[PDB]
């Protein structure tokens, strides 16, 4: 699972 694989904006 991981729907939040977004490690730049954030």
């Amino acid at each position: 699972r991981g729907p939040g694989r977004a490690f730049v904006t954030i």
